């Protein structure tokens, strides 16, 4: 006795399931043009080959930024809150929280556009980092992402008004730790009662782990082009499976919990505020 995508939805409207974490990845974004830098054709990709880096990850090492920051900045400007907008599978967990089901969306973006879809911080752990905060390199001061927006929109590396230093965003380079707020997972995935994966693999660690995190009678519900990751490899018999393009099968789920109607409304009210 398999579940089916109507099966969950309809756990949410009788909500058999109230506390729901989600966790989302590139998939729920590349929908709002998001470009992936690592892929050639796009035209942020285009711009990066401009410098001698000896490969694209190289904008997220720290080494390869104290040498040049203006790769990484070249990303910034692309990405800075604003540029693009979020898409229905933002606002579905936007409305999944407004509907008080949220305990906590865990994201591997740094669009930052839950944050713009209206999700309060406390919901959100940007384990990657965000362009929303920033911090000197230097003297360590923290700065509200405004303060490098005019710096960063206009090609200039922004220095710290205290002591000149390069004022990086919050993003997690590798090798540097992740946030502290990743940390929440001792407690979220415990008290999780619906686990639900939209548009990641969940392959990279430590992500992989957190799926087999939910108690055993949590049911999973993945969204994603493809079945692969610890749902592939460990499945469970709640586990419920969604394979195809991310936004059609988040509509899916938003008619079958009748929500239809009041998606087209906030994406109403929220395109205007834009
Ligand atoms: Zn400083």
């Amino acid at each position: 006795g398999k579940l089916s995508l109507q099966d969950v939805a309809e756990l949410i409207r009788a909500r058999a399931c109230q506390r729901v974490v989600v966790m989302v990845g590139a998939g729920i974004s590349t929908p709002s043009g998001i470009p992936d830098f690592r892929s050639p054709g796009s035209g942020l990709y285009s711009n990066l080959q401009q410098y001698d880096l000896p490969y694209p990850e190289a904008i997220f090492e720290l080494p390869f930024f104290f040498h040049n920051p203006k790769p990484f900045f070249t990303l910034a400007k692309e990405l800075y809150p604003g540029n693009y907008k979020p898409n229905v599978t933002h606002y579905f967990l936007r409305l999944l929280h407004d509907k008080g089901l949220l305990l906590r969306l865990y994201t591997q973006n740094i669009d930052g556009l839950e944050r713009v879809s209206g999700i309060p911080a406390s919901k959100l752990v940007e384990a990657h980092g965000t362009f929303a905060s920033a911090t000197c390199t230097v003297c360590q001061r923290p700065f509200p992402g405004e303060d490098i927006r005019a710096d960063v929109m206009a090609d200039r590396v922004p220095r710290c008004p205290v002591c000149t230093g390069v004022v990086k965003p919050d993003i997690v380079f590798f090798g540097e730790p992740l946030p502290q707020r990743f940390l929440l997972h001792v407690v979220d995935f415990p008290m999780a009662d619906l686990l639900l994966i939209l548009g990641t693999s969940l392959e990279v660690e430590p992500f992989a782990s957190l799926t087999e995190a939910v108690r055993s009678s949590v049911p999973r519900l993945l969204i994603n082009r493809d079945l692969v990751g610890p749902l592939a490899w460990h499945p469970r018999s709640r586990d419920v499976a969604q394979l195809g393009d991310v936004v059609h099968g988040v509509e899916s789920l938003v008619e079958l919990l009748g929500w239809t109607e009041e998606m087209r409304d906030l994406v109403q009210r929220e395109t205007g505020k834009l």
